[PDB]
């Protein structure tokens, strides 16, 4: 990705609160094949830390259960780009957000071969509104997504 | 679906030959979740029978293997609509085909609650041409597809 495709003037403190994963897209089928993929998560909550970092509350499908996992994304030199300092490092890219309604973000795997990428459209409330989905779609044409999910 | 969304003037004898599954879409995520779903098949070949019926050579993911399954779709009173006379009956709807390049078809589950539906874009040769994908996309806007796959 590029620094221009990311958001500009992002205020991490305004993304706080709960969010709902509405749609999912991925560059490689496998990445979201079954409930399988390690990138097949659902953002439940976003909590920024005073030092500017990003705490993310996810939920996964684990052993017929809905597992809660908490991972922290560290602030990098570039805004809207966060790093999940793990054995396998991941970068959380925030593309666009109005803070109030939607929030589009992606997770990129560097270690992998080409560009393992996965994005999510997050809505504040599960309203019968579809501006978020639209914004999502427009923001994904410029990317090679091979799988596309939309949730009930 | 409706008799107008199906093809008109379809010549089953011209669809003979081999085909490749290029893209997949489904009305319900589950239907194509992992290699899982019973509708997660890949058309390898289409062989029409003299009596007008349709023999389909599929391949599935079975026990870490690529299983070959042959099912026959019986000719119904309406053209481009075929029935897979099974315990669980299924209807194979052919939407549009130029016989030479692409072929768009869907599989609908009647027994299910609402409208279990799954469609495939089939190409003759895996060319670097994308008219088929386009035709596929246009033919799916008028349908509630929640999952969308595209193969390497």
């Amino acid at each position: 990705l590029i620094v221009t495709q990311t958001m500009k003037g992002l205020d991490i403190q305004k993304v706080a609160g709960t969010w709902y994963s509405l749609a999912m897209a991925a560059s490689d089928i496998s990445l979201l094949d079954a409930q399988s993929a390690p990138l097949r998560v659902y953002v439940e909550e976003l909590k920024p830390t005073p030092e500017g970092d990003l705490e993310i509350l996810l939920q996964k499908w684990e052993n017929d259960e809905c597992a809660q996992k908490k991972i922290i994304a560290e602030k990098t030199k570039i805004p809207a780009v966060f790093k999940i300092d793990a054995l396998n490092e991941n970068k959380v890219l925030v593309l666009d957000t109005d803070y109030k309604k939607y929030l589009l973000f992606c997770m990129e795997n560097s270690a992998e071969p080409e560009q393992s990428l996965v994005c999510q459209c997050l809505v504040r409330t599960p309203e019968v509104d579809d501006e978020a989905l639209e914004k999502f779609d427009k923001a994904l044409k410029a990317l090679p997504m091979h799988i596309r999910l939309s949730f009930n």
